[PDB]
């Protein structure tokens, strides 16, 4: 009973990101009797061809992108979606999505911007990262004028949020005598850069007659919807300037309920000034939060949406089944992870059926004996599980 | 012969510097003429506060100028109202929001913004949140003593009604110039220039860059802006990508998951990826969206818009005489946008009805008096007065 359809031993990761000097190689391995042949394709289901010095298919089936020149860059190659297909006589199955992105060595700079504060009011200096280079660039550490710096590596005064921003506990004219620059790390080449300018604190002495933020003439409230992976640290921003120091109360909405509740403050969950930090996010943390700002004059609130993503996975049951002619045949897709955008089924590398979690065949015919796959797509990643339908 | 009716009401907002005085007028009418009484937000009568507020002979509250140390919140920041009454009953004027402003130390900034060659840039003037209400952007100033004010769209350099500066089809030639924002304080007229000169740092495109989005994290923002009716709006879709993307603005509608293409015209203008609306109306309050796209990928920046129109209420009939035992009826017409809630009053106290039409099954002796329709929204209020006579 060694005869069986193909199954993926190793699927490449959903994200392959590399540089032009680095080059890259993608491995795809499958089993089953006879050993299936490995083949690379695109979204439309056509086999990818070789390209000189750019895209190679090695003897043992693999996708090789050699290191190339910035001029040799071709989008339809270097920014593309690929999929691995394994097949033998019994049937064929397609891998999950593989997003290949070859970054090049670019020029970018960051700058720390100055922020206005008031005595007694905390604040945050940020690091401007160009939006285009911001995906592969995050701040390694902040710095102080004489150069002794602060990593995640003591008196809580300066807190570094997981967002890579410097927090300052309360404030005082003593604080504005310092300047800071943020250093950043490229997660591809590992190259580092100091920010173009040292950020500074301008501290305003108040008198009276001021309420937090809002607007009287115009403008808006910013609803910031943000997502953080499971097991990752979140951040929720409630920066404001008021008179005198106000109260910050974090709240949360439950699943469409307009009734706002209290946020439990744990050793894992800290309200800091008005800024909330969560460690090790999970699906339950997903929801919209609220920050109530009131001093004696009243106020207005920061609305924030949180969505915790978890890595996608798929399992089909039964993994293999043999049913006679005329009977029903049923497949059940069992998946985990968030968010789940679309669900779909495939047959020998062909789209079939609806988006339903359960694929059913009323009367199984002889032509139905190929491989069946279940695909769960997401805004970011995807995944799938194979299966085999034999006959009797 | 008749009850109180307002001749001249006070306004919704009075904003004034401490260095400037201020006053609010309430004229009333009636037969006999009603007495005028000013009241706090809680309905309590206000007295003379020396040097801060005094009640003038003419039936108007006068706030004289004051030193910042004499500021008192229970006076200088509050909602007042004007109650006028006579034998037959009482009425109350629309809420009057009174905010006195002290001149506060501040400074502005023009910050650099990073872009890709061929993409469009928008430079912002940083205005601290606290004075941001009274401080707005007059013009932008370059290093040449040139300048940019607003206008009545196809040019490279253009100033947005939001007080920002849009630049189209950028190239290295653009980063060769700095910029400073000219601001104006509307209560005083103080003028400044941003202490820092904003420049443009440009990056030569090398290889494919999808629209902004995020792969790791934060930065997807829904801005919900409100602009007065007849005013000019600004709808933003910041993006930086290579090759240069294109921007399609769309419009959601009530209770819909879907949208439709914004129809461009002489009234509705698209500058690069930025959408501008002027001479707008209530119908122009949708929930908008812009979709950025290029040969790589795409992104959507979502924006909610609210156009506000001045609230004005009415009642018909303004007066009716009813023989005891029959029904009274009061219909209330209102306008202005939006409408948050509605309330009713009797001789200066809330009866607690939330609906436009007010009926009374059995009219009695005590039921005779003055009835008022009260409509409001977040920033504004409006009232309508009605009298009831007993036959
Ligand atoms: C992957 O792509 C990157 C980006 O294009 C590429 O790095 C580049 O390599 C080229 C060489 O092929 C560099 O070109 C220059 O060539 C002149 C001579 O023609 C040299 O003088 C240059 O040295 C400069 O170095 C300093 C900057 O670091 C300058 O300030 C100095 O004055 C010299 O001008 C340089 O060698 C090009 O500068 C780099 N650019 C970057 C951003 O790295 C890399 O080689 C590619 N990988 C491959 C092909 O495997
Ligand atoms: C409304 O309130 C505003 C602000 O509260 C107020 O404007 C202020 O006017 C006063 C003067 O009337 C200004 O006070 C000056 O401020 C400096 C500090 O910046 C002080 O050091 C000055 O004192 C000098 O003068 C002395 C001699 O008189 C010297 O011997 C001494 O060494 C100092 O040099 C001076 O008091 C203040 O700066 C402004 N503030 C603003 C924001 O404009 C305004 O007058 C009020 N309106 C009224 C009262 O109608
Ligand atoms: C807080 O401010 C909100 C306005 O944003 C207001 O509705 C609420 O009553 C205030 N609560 C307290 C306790 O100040
Ligand atoms: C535009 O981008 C959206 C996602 O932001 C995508 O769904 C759509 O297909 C794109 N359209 C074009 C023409 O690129």
């Amino acid at each position: 009973a060694d005869q069986k359809g193909p199954v993926f031993l190793k699927e490449p990761t959903n994200r392959i990101d590399f540089s032009n000097s680095t080059g890259a190689e993608i491995e795809c391995k499958a089993s089953g009797n006879p050993m299936p042949e490995i083949i690379w394709i695109r979204s439309d289901g056509t086999a990818v061809g070789d390209v000189p010095g750019l895209r190679q298919i090695s003897s043992d089936g693999k996708l090789v992108f050699p290191p190339f020149r910035a001029e040799d860059y071709r989008q339809e190659v270097h920014a593309q979606v690929y999929a691995c297909l394994a097949r033998n006589q019994f049937g064929s199955i397609i891998s999950r999505d593989v997003h290949v992105r070859a970054v090049v060595s670019q020029f970018y700079i960051t700058e720390a911007e100055n922020e206005y504060v008031i005595k007694g009011n905390a604040a945050v200096v940020k690091c401007k990262i160009p939006s285009f280079v911001a995906d592969f660039v995050q701040v390694e550490a902040w710095v102080d004028e004489e150069g002794m710096e602060l990593w995640r590596n003591y008196d809580g005064k300066y807190l570094v949020l997981p967002s890579g921003e410097l927090h300052i506990r309360e404030v005082g004219p003593e604080d504005g005598y310092k300047s800071y620059q943020c250093r950043t790390k490229h997660r591809l080449t590992g190259e580092t850069r100091l920010s173009a300018t040292k950020g500074r604190l301008v501290i305003t002495e108040p008198v009276g007659s001021v309420s937090p933020q809002l607007s009287g003439n115009g403008n808006q409230e910013h609803i910031t919807l943000t997502r953080v992976p499971k097991m990752g640290s979140v951040t929720l921003m409630c920066p404001a300037q008021a008179y005198p120091v106000p109260f910050f109360r974090w709240y949360k909405f439950i699943e469409g309920t307009t009734r706002k509740q209290a946020v439990v403050l744990n050793d894992r969950v800290k309200q800091v000034s008005g800024t909330l930090i969560i460690k090790d996010a999970v699906v339950e943390d997903s929801g919209k939060y609220l920050c109530v700002v009131n001093n004696s004059v009243g106020g207005e609130s920061v609305e924030t949406v949180l969505t915790v993503t978890a890595p996608l996975s798929a399992k089909i049951d039964p993994p293999t089944q043999t049913v006679d002619f005329g009977r029903p045949a049923v497949f059940t897709c069992q998946y985990t992870g968030n968010p789940i955008k679309t669900v779909s089924w495939m047959k020998d590398g062909k789209a079939i059926g609806h988006s339903e979690p359960v694929l059913r065949i009323e009367s199984v015919k002889k032509e139905d004996k190929g491989m069946y796959q279940c695909f769960v797509r997401n805004d970011q990643e995807s995944a799938e599980a194979s299966a085999e339908l034999k006959l009797g």
